[PDB]
C-alpha cells in the first residue's frame, strides 16, 4: 500500500518479483503434445482411482486436444475473428512461434505450436491458473524441445 | 531438463516453482492512469535510468507520455467497441471480488504494453515496458495492481 496514487504508480515501477506473488493454482491439469494437423496425442500427462476413468480421462484429453486443435488452425488461417483471448508472438533462439489462450468451459488452456513442426504444446489448467502465468509457462518450456523444432508428421 | 517427452510433460504439471523463473526486465518504464474518455493523462510515474532528471527531459518525457497515452486509449476505444478487429495482443476478461473488467495488451513500437479500464470508472490503469518484459508478467501484475484501486472504481469525471 502506498499514501496516494501517485505514490502507488511510483510503486508499480519497482521491480516485480514473481516471489512475492501469491497464486490460487499454480499447477496444471494436463499438458500435451498433440498434432497440428488432426489434434491427436502424441504424448500426455495428467494430474487428473480406477480403470474406466483413467481410460475415460484419455478420452476426454482427446476430445479436448481436437477442440484446441480446431480453434488453433481456425485461428492462424486469419481471415475470421479469433477464438483465443491472445496471440503472443514469440522467439526461442530466433525460431518464431505463438502462443493462443483459449478459455474450455471452466478451464484455462494455452497452446503453441513447436517452432516450425507439425506438432502442438498444450496446457491444460484450472480457471484460478492465470493466463499471464500460462504465457510465461509454456514459453519457457518450449526452450526444452530443441529436439522437436522443425519435427514433421510426413 | 528430463529424459524424454513424457518425463517433459510430467514436470510440467508440478506447481510452478516462481524462485527460478529468471526475467531480462521486470520493473516497468512508466505507469499511469489516464482518462477512458480522452487518454489525458491524469497521474503518472517514470523511471529515471536514462538521463538526468533536469528541466528539458522533463518536458520531452512528459510530451512523449501524452502521446503514447492517446495513441494507446484510442487502441482501447477501437477494441472495446467491435469483435474482429482488434489491435490488442490480448484481452483477458477479469473480476476483481463483483467488479468486471479487462486487460488488453498492445506492442508500441518495441515496447509492451498493458491497460486495463479501472472497473464501472472513467479511468484506465496503462502500464509501458521494455520489449523484454514478457506480457505474460504484465498481466499479472496489473490485474493483483486493479485490487489496489477500489477507491477509483465507479470514478466518474466532471
Amino acid at each position: 500500500h502506498s499514501k496516494n496514487v501517485k505514490g502507488f504508480l511510483e510503486n508499480t515501477l519497482k521491480p516485480y518479483d514473481l516471489h512475492s506473488v501469491d497464486f490460487k493454482t499454480s499447477s496444471l491439469q494436463s499438458s500435451m503434445i498433440i498434432t497440428a494437423t488432426n489434434g491427436g496425442i502424441l504424448s500426455y500427462a495428467t494430474s487428473n482411482k480406477n480403470s474406466i476413468n483413467e481410460i475415460n480421462s484419455v478420452n476426454n484429453l482427446k476430445m479436448m486436444s481436437l477442440l484446441i486443435k480446431d480453434k488453433w488452425s481456425e485461428d492462424e488461417n486469419d481471415t475470421e475473428e479469433q477464438h483465443s483471448n491472445s496471440c503472443y508472438p514469440v522467439e526461442i533462439d530466433s525460431f518464431k512461434t505463438k502462443i493462443y489462450t483459449y478459455e474450455m468451459e471452466d478451464l484455462h488452456t494455452c497452446v503453441a505450436q513447436i517452432p516450425n513442426s507439425d506438432l502442438l504444446l498444450l496446457f491444460i489448467a484450472e480457471g484460478s491458473f492465470p493466463y499471464g502465468l500460462l504465457v510465461i509457462k509454456i514459453e519457457r518450456a518450449m526452450r526444452e524441445l530443441t529436439d522437436l523444432f522443425g519435427y514433421k508428421l510426413g
